[PDB]
């Protein structure tokens, strides 16, 4: 247990701690100028002039004095209450505040150790803030109390919420830019208080920095009337309480002591709710949340060459863009550093005097060392059950090719087994889709947490106000809950339809940018589980839907994040529920990563035993020696290729016929898609010499593929016979129809594969054959069309060996 | 003026209107029910049987029955008001529904002459739905009255608020789903209201379709307390008005005359709201929204084998699973259908009888006939300024290489004129970006439009209630916003940060879903203007901004949507402002396209003078003669080519270093880089002839390309030449850093440009120099380190030209 969590003072903030306040708050806002503007002499000390001011002045300061000015009162509250405490900075480009907090509260130096707390070490830190062989200009994973680098606005409220499912002692303070507030992400993500539980998860305090503008703008929240915010925020089930300050003359002290009397009426609400929740845990409290109105660039100078820069959108960057280049920005900037009185916060050596850190929690209680916000520190392996158990037998039993199994199902039940035996740490999240995709068996165990109202058993069924399933109809909210779950040390996967991903293609590629900095160079930031997403309902088979829903270029973009040997982005193709299995028990063994893995839930064949599956996987492609015909690769004359549980089935039947007419191939099914590319561009892929063995040195290869064939061209450019390789991918073709349809018009059927691979081995030879079998593509076609359901010799093909 | 905008009855609406609301309503149903379930025999004559039924039944009831209703009294509302409308079908799975309304309209069979107004088209239209070779399954383009399909749920708002700017005469009821409400686009579309002119725009009216449920779960507006409910709607500027029907045994000829009285009130009040605009236009209104709460499902069986379907998610998908292969589902659908008595609906030819449809409206009033559902009818061409005033002359007057422009000024400037001559009929969106992004000078004829609180003319510029920009930080909004500007018939652009583009991935895959389906089989909706997006702030110069922020990946998602000889997607790369210039007069004359126009805002050198970016911007890629220093494509050593700003200014440094040795080379820049593809795969690219004239037949080929090296080693697979390519690109690598710095750590940079040049050449010979140009980059790096700004050598260069 970290702290005390959930205790109330019951005295007055002591006026010792008002003084440490402000104290922080000048010597934060002090040094978060110092990064912005200086390059040497961090104290001012004779003599200073242009000459210490940076050549290139980047950040931004007008988010920047409103964060320090929480952070005093959080670190305040911290302290007094003992309260394990993780916060989420919404507006990430404020970078200073949040350096400045560790820097003060001594992560700084203990994970930095040649930043020092001196003059020497304060130089250094004021240098390197975005600078040439520094560090970033956000609240990047670089920095101890970060889980959120807030630069791609919108995930700040579902971070905070996912932090505090299953983590009932946290509390997390969430700093939501009043910009950021008019993104859609973040819009919806004020609703998640209806789907936590406030005795078995923590608390958020959503603090909207209401500081009127964004960059060029004001905003809308901050412009509509009172009456509108407040009940904006009472409609989404909280208790507004807000804040005024910096506006008039009224004194800092007198700021601090007002803000400090506030925030405890608000905890001492929510410790009110945390102890009601231990009684009535069913009765949705509405929890508060706070309106935080403060002058954009508070404590900057009011006006600069004539213009409002103080309570302005001009405050948003760099103020004082001349700094170094003209005495007049230079003396604005001399008197604006001054104004903070510097001479009284650190000792003649530089080091901050004892009496600004005195208020501040110490230990583990620290923001910047709290375990939450370095959630490996804190991370357990799952106890996983034995995977033997899930295994489809009928390969085993029957043969290859076997049965109608709806392959999910069987991830469903691992994952029913993993929650029971991890009953608080792994969770599943979906976009109401969790029983459309098949994981449903989990509900044997758990049940979908939803707290808000019921109306029946005859309506509400596996649904409590408790449980390790989570469904909103938003990606937004699954994939930003699992991050922030898996970033404070626990576990879970979520499942989408597959075009649907592409919702969130940008947060994919915000957890994929934490994860590559973090395993290159945060070596005290320790692994985390990785994201795991079930790719589902997919491109061939969106019987309901329609052209719309076809786009499994999701390939694409995860494509963009496999660089430098980081190995953070998996992309796996489930040939059947054997390999998907065995996809998964290494995905949820596996850390640091993004696994995108594909499967189809529609009732499909099995191919390859649990044994096999393991082996397969294991080398990334593996010929299919039982199915394929030819003695050898010379005697090879085409390679039978395929990656996705479609393709394949489609590739096989092709194969089967292929055989009758005594062409000679063999089949190679490629499940881990990135094991495909070059060493040179993948140290863990196939070398050379496997890749030709798998492929031939010289013989065409037929490769069947689930995505845009874009995708594994661009991948083997650089390797072995990569010339002879004629990949059909999906083409943006199809609409609302049968299976068989959907195939046919991309060229991926049975029957066109069939032509291709004789295209490819003899054009003029088997001109013949092609004809009719692009004909008989036509009748089953018009089959369809007729009778309504496709043609029996299509549907009803099982492969022989079975 | 399309029919007598904003008027009030003052009369009650007429019983004969109630009579044809509820012969409407009970008409949709059954073929709603027609669509999804009968092959055969639409009008059940005997025998009506299970051989009937089809074989694959599939579609949505839950939502439909509610659609149903709400589009009869939007028809009686436009027929008695005379109101020029389009709606939005939100939960865009109803598909049904609004292929109903257009067979009852009307327009089905004007658009659709084989399916006639009689027994044999009902029969073609029940079977063609969700059907091979028939139409979809949701509310698509091919649909007469859509401008969203709605099967990506979300932007259902964006689109209804993006209709009616400068549509002062429009009304769109948005029918919203109550799952779709639980998405982030949609939470955040809400507050639209901020953005839009009462007198200068037209009018939305949001209808949450609150029907509890979306497939498998209840949704969160439904199940939170009527108090909150309305305090959330009347918090984002709407007065909630409320309709509660069919939870009780109330008659429906009752809840129609409640409905009306109620829709009346609430049309008086937007007629209040319109009349008050006239005269106040600054006063934000609080414009009405519904809470329309009924039965998902409604009318449908209540229970079916003991299950609650009626009032319940169960009623989402398709009801009656078995209903062709057991007796027991084929008699609950027969009484199903029956219980709307078609023998009073329907004539005994099969027409619908006359007194279903006296209610409604009439030619463009009808919904599948207003010219704003097919905006392409209503679409004029630009008038456009000449562009050669725009020109950047010092190319022509100094030489090539010339300046420090800042590139998108001159788009500006452009845009500026544009809006000039096209006063209410050209937008710009941006996610408070524009200024930001340079094209600023457009507030020189305009404003932000902002119907929000102002404060003081010290912070509030170029902002006013009425005006041609929007800005929302929301890329959801932008691009929502104009997609439906483009489809109801006017023009604009939006400008985005590269690595957020990456936010709307999806949208754009959507808005690419419906000009594929369009320009390939919807002959009769008119081409509409194309979505032009200024994709700036880059990769290679995030001044402010950091790692977190780079990535110019949406190039990727692009090459997705290029298939079929569509040519619905452009990927243009802008030189410098005068090949921008001509990129984007072209952009702003096309139609039916996504362009994604890539321009660097930094300042940067100008190139090419405005003929050469004319005519070199047609051929897609061009030879610079003037740079190459070869006699001919035998005479060359290596192919310098480059994609984007940044790489050409690194590439033409690296040429002068090259020709400064005595290397013999040409120079080939590419803008249209889809014209690199094949012509097998693109029929307007560059020939095979064409491209090996530009890339040489066999000689090596250095190619710095602005995004993921990926995209033209897949883009070029087929290529003459393709395997002496070697593409540098971003590599995921940099940080907050100098420009020399983050070109330097993807090896864009001039020295390892020059040096990757020689290494293709000779390896060996050249050994030494590439060691001492590597060293040089060290320096170089170690000198902005130490220093604070990049080594004069670098920064200073200039092409010799100038
Ligand atoms: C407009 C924009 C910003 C303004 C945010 O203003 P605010 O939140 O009120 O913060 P503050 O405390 O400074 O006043 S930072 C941002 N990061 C972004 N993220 C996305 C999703 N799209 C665009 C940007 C561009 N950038
Ligand atoms: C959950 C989901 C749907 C339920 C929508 O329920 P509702 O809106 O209450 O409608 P109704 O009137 O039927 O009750 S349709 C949808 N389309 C989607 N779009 C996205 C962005 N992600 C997932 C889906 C999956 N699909
Ligand atoms: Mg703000
Ligand atoms: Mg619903
Ligand atoms: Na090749």
């Amino acid at each position: 247990v970290i702290g005390t969590p959930w205790q109330k003072l019951d005295r007055p903030v002591s006026e010792e701690a008002i003084e440490g306040m402000d104290k922080y708050w000048r010597v934060t806002n002090y040094m978060s100028i110092g990064q912005i503007y200086l390059r040497s002499n961090p104290l001012m000390k004779e003599p200073f002039t242009r000459d210490d001011v940076k050549h290139r002045l980047v950040g931004a300061w007008g988010t920047t004095p409103g964060l320090n000015f929480l952070l005093a009162h959080i670190n305040r509250l911290i302290a007094d209450h003992q309260q394990n405490t993780v916060f989420i900075m919404g507006p990430g480009h404020g970078g200073p505040a949040g350096t400045s907090q560790s820097y003060v509260d001594g992560t700084y130096t203990e994970y930095y150790p040649n930043i020092t707390k001196d003059e020497a070490g304060l130089q250094k830190f004021f240098r390197q803030f975005s600078y040439p062989g520094g560090i970033p200009s956000h609240f990047a994973p670089e920095t101890p109390g970060s889980i959120h680098e807030g630069g791609e606005l919108g995930y700040a409220l579902s971070h905070a919420y996912g932090a505090v499912m299953n983590n009932p002692s946290l509390f997390v303070p969430c700093i939501i830019g009043d910009g950021e507030a008019e993104t859609g992400p973040l819009a919806t993500g004020w609703q998640s208080n209806k789907l936590v539980n406030p005795r078995t998860d923590g608390i958020v305090l959503p603090i909207l920095h209401l500081n009127g503008y964004k960059i060029a703008n004001p905003t809308i929240l901050a412009r509509i009337s009172d009456e509108e915010l407040h009940d904006f925020f009472r409609g989404m089930g909280y208790h507004p309480y807000e804040f005024v300050a910096g506006f008039d003359n009224e004194d800092h002290m007198s700021i601090h002591r007002r803000f400090a009397e506030l925030f405890e009426t608000i905890f001492d609400e929510i410790c009110d709710i945390k102890a009601a929740a231990q009684t009535d845990d069913m009765t949705r409290p509405f929890y508060p949340m706070l309106i935080f109105r403060t002058p954009k660039g508070w404590t900057c100078p009011k006006f600069i060459d004539g213009k409002k820069t103080e309570g302005s959108w001009r405050a948003h960057q760099v103020p004082l863009a001349s700094a170094r280049d003209t005495e007049e920005h230079f003396e604005v900037l001399k008197g604006w550093m001054e104004s903070y009185k510097p001479e009284e916060l650190f000792n003649a050596d530089g080091s901050i005097k004892d009496d600004v850190t005195a208020f501040m929690p110490k230990g583990e209680l620290r923001i910047g060392a709290n375990p939450n916000a370095n959630g490996g520190v804190i991370r357990e392996d799952l106890k996983l059950p034995e995977l033997d158990q899930y295994e489809v037998t009928g390969v085993k039993e029957y043969g290859h090719g076997w049965g109608q199994v709806e392959a999910p199902r069987a991830l469903g039940a691992y994952c029913r087994d993993i929650i029971k035996n991890n009953p608080d740490s792994f969770r599943i999240f979906g976009p109401d889709e969790t029983a459309s995709n098949r994981l449903n068996a989990t509900y044997e165990v758990t049940d979908k947490q939803w707290d808000n109202g019921y109306l029946s058993g005859l309506v509400d069924e596996h649904m409590a106000v408790t449980g390790q399933v989570t469904e909103q109809l938003s990606e937004h909210q699954c994939e930003g809950f699992l991050e922030a779950y898996l970033l404070t040390g626990r576990h879970g996967i979520w499942s989408s339809y597959e075009s649907f991903v592409h919702v969130i293609d940008s947060m994919l590629n915000q957890h994929a940018k934490w994860l590559e900095a973090t395993v290159r160079e945060i070596p005290w930031r320790k692994p985390i589980s990785s994201v795991n997403l079930l790719v589902s309902s997919h491109v061939w088979r969106q019987d309901h839907n329609g052209f719309s829903h076809q786009d499994p270029g999701v390939t694409s973009l995860l494509i963009n994040k496999t660089f430098n040997n980081d190995h953070v982005t998996n992309i796996y193709f489930a040939t059947d529920a054997n390999m998907l299995l065995a996809i998964s028990e290494k995905c949820f063994k596996s850390t640091n990563k993004i696994n995108a893995i594909f499967a189809g839930k529609q009732p499909a064949p099995t191919w390859v035993t649990l044994d096999e599956a393991r082996a397969e996987l294991e080398a990334g492609a593996a010929e299919w020696k039982w199915a394929s015909n030819a003695e050898n690769n010379d005697e090879v004359q085409v390679v039978l290729a395929s990656a996705g549980d479609v393709p394949t089935q489609e590739l096989m039947a092709a194969s089967d016929a292929l055989n009758k007419m005594g062409i000679k191939f063999k089949v190679v099914n490629v499940v881990d898609l990135l094991k495909l590319q070059s060493r040179e561009n993948n140290d863990e892929a196939l070398t050379d010499e496997e890749f030709t063995e798998l492929f031939t040195a010289d013989k065409p290869v037929l490769f069947a593929y689930h995505s845009y064939a874009q995708d594994v061209r661009g991948l083997i450019y650089d390797r072995p016979n990569h010339d002879n390789f004629h990949v059909v991918g999906y083409k943006e073709q199809g609409s609302t129809t049968t299976p068989f349809d959907m195939v046919r018009v991309n060229d991926m059927d049975r029957y066109a594969l069939q032509a291709a691979a004789l295209k490819l081995i003899d054009a003029d030879k088997y001109a013949d054959k092609i004809d009719e079998l692009n004909a008989f593509r036509k009748k089953a076609f018009q089959f369809a069309v007729d009778n309504g359901y496709d043609i029996p010799e299509f549907t009803d093909w099982v492969y022989p060996d079975v």
